[PDB]
């Protein structure tokens, strides 16, 4: 069963904001397990039964899926005031992550991190889920060499990441989280600068239609920008599958780490 006792909750310093209310980090003491580090969405309005089942649709909608670069769902506390106990990655958000470890983390970590997330987007894929929000901001970092995917309803225009088709016609599909993906591989290997900054939303579309993308990340692998570009083809069937970017960065992983042995 998923429901928590509240007593078994310590709320910790807010770590975020979702549509709902803050997000705090916190402690949580199971009662064969003790002391774990969990992650506190709160709701300020579900006083109100239309409310609740929204913020609680959230919870459920995470509770479906079982995958190691994914945040999970620990529990929920179903009355006021009504919470949603998650699994916390200590380390916090991705971009503040490299934008602080710029000069001190290697390529094979931020090419481990565009890996771990093709992976958790291929088994959503596998399971008919289209997320329509890749970017970094949604990236969170559980440990040095672990990055996941963070809760979905935290992560809900944002114009820069998506595709020409979700723009123009609102068209969500595998292949239009796949454009979202390259601009989130490029975002990483940006050391966390956001794409197309100091340019208007509706100024985005325009330039993509010149044939126009987010240039080469300085000292990324040719290889790499490479893949980019192609999860950036206008038309959504010439860009590649999950499972086919999964293999190819895994292919270039490999041949960083054999540079170093
Ligand atoms: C220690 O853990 C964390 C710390 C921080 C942080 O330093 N924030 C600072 C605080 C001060 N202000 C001034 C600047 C920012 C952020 C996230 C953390 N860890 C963490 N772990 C698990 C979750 C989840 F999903 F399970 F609920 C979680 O959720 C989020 C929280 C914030 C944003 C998002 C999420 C999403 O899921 C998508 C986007 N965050």
């Amino acid at each position: 069963d998923y429901e928590i006792q509240r007593e078994r909750i310590e709320l910790g310093r807010c770590i975020g904001e979702g549509q709902f209310g803050d997000v705090h980090q916190g402690i949580y003491m199971s009662p064969e397990n003790p002391a774990l580090a969990v992650a506190i969405k709160t709701c300020k309005n579900c006083t109100s039964d239309s409310v609740r089942e929204k913020f609680l649709q959230e919870a459920l909608t995470m509770r479906q899926f079982d995958h190691p670069h994914i945040v999970k769902l620990i529990g929920v506390i179903t009355e006021n005031p009504v919470w949603i106990i998650m699994e916390l990655c200590t380390l916090g958000e991705l971009r503040s992550f490299l934008q602080v470890r710029k000069y001190s983390l290697d390529l094979a970590s931020l090419i481990l991190y565009a890996y771990q997330l093709s992976t958790a987007l291929a088994y959503l894929e596998s399971k008919r889920f289209v997320h329509r929000d890749i970017a970094a901001r949604n990236v969170l970092v559980s440990s040095n060499d672990c990055v996941k995917l963070g809760d979905f309803g935290l992560s809900r225009l944002p114009i820069k990441w998506m595709a020409p088709e979700s723009i123009n016609f609102r068209r969500f599909t595998s292949a239009s989280d796949v454009w979202m993906f390259g601009v989130c591989m490029w975002e990483i290997l940006m050391h966390g600068v956001k794409p197309f900054q100091g340019v208007k939303n509706n100024d985005v579309i325009g330039r993509i239609e010149n044939g126009e993308r987010l240039p080469m990340p300085p000292n990324c692998p040719p290889t790499l920008y490479s893949l980019m570009t192609k999860c950036w083809a206008y038309d959504p069937s010439r860009r590649p599958r999950f499972t086919e970017l999964k293999a190819q960065l895994s292919t270039i992983l490999e041949e960083e780490k054999a540079q170093q042995e």
